[PDB]
């Protein structure tokens, strides 16, 4: 089997991407944030604290004839941005663009943190990292990809995020028309539960490529590109007026700037992120100071190849016996 669904940026800045997901019987369509940096499929629901829902579409398990309460199961998760959610669990039929999983754990939110409430465009998350990170207790649950894997024509999913435009998530196949050149595969470590790999280096604009190992994760659920301070300082030193602002929480630059590109290495291959992809607009409404899309990972503990990097490439998340990651230009 295969699945194919369009992913859409939630706003004019590509702050996140939403993909419609069908849950239950009859189908209840919710727009979820496909996240390769987490492993829980959770949704806003009829059980979510009333004051914590503000415009989101909710899943109502009592209206689904295939929903079953997973007895005694609870979940609680915290993300890198300080956000969190928790609640109870149902098993139900979940479909993504024609691909169906019966008995998928659907984590119903009883509580969500302010950032989730404040974002009316995201109805929940669909985790695509390794099932070892799943927070369901006392019986850990599998991801949608992990449940569908054996049924897929090929044990893979692909992320093709658009810049200011819709893109696609495919399951079970590689669309050879969606990229240019060839796909370069690179080794993955699953020890931390992430699609963790090692970039072979970088370049800033038309500058010389620096061969240096950068361990990091391919994460569709993180908006920006988080890299070591030395690399990020080399990037922003090419932009007149750019500086690290402690009050803003990162590198800012004059909105009047035309940004240079950023290249990252995948083996001997090179992925070029165009400069416009690194512009995240005014720091506050009407400001002429803009927020940078490449930020330091110094406070995180890990480098993150978020949407800024992934949207420049066609990315293969290969769930073969030994998982690997594939990157191609597009
Ligand atoms: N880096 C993040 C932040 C929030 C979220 F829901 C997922 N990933």
């Amino acid at each position: 089997s295969t699945g194919s669904a369009t992913t859409t940026p939630i706003d004019s800045l590509d702050d996140a991407y939403i993909t419609p997901v069908q849950i239950g019987t009859p189908a209840q369509t919710l727009n979820l944030d496909f996240d390769t940096g987490s492993s829980d499929l959770w949704v806003f629901s009829s059980e979510t604290t009333a004051s914590e829902v503000d415009g989101q579409t909710i899943y109502t398990p009592s209206k689904s004839t295939t929903a079953k309460l997973l007895s005694g199961a609870t979940w609680s998760i915290s993300y890198g941005d300080g956000s969190s959610s928790s609640g109870d669990v149902y098993t139900d039929t979940v479909s993504v663009g024609g691909l169906t999983v019966t008995g998928q754990a659907v984590e119903s939110a009883k509580k969500v943190s302010s950032s989730f409430t404040e974002d009316s465009t995201i109805d929940g998350l669909l985790g695509l990292a390794f099932s070892t990170l799943n927070t369901v207790s006392p019986t850990q649950q599998k991801t949608f990809f992990d449940n569908a894997k054996a049924s897929l024509d090929s044990p893979v999913f692909t992320a093709d995020l658009g810049y200011h435009a819709p893109g696609t998530y495919n399951f079970g196949f590689i669309d050879t028309t969606a990229y240019t050149g060839s796909i370069t595969y690179t080794a993955v470590s699953t020890k931390q539960g992430f699609w963790e790999w090692t970039s072979t280096g970088y370049a800033v604009g038309s500058g010389t490529f620096k061969s240096t190992s950068i361990d990091g994760i391919a994460d569709t659920g993180t908006t920006l590109l988080y890299l070591p301070a030395t690399v990020v300082s080399a990037y922003w030193a090419q932009v007149s007026g750019a500086k690290s602002s402690s009050s803003v929480g990162g590198y800012v630059f004059p909105c009047s700037a035309t940004l240079p590109s950023f290249t990252f290495g995948v083996g001997s291959a090179r992925i070029v992120i165009p400069g416009d992809y690194i512009d995240f607009g005014p720091i506050s409404t009407g400001s002429s100071s803009c927020f940078g899309g490449i930020q330091s990972s110094a406070g995180i503990g890990i480098n993150i190849f978020g949407d800024v990097a992934l949207k420049a490439a066609f990315v293969v998340f290969n769930g073969a016996t030994t998982p690997t990651l594939g990157f191609a230009s597009k």
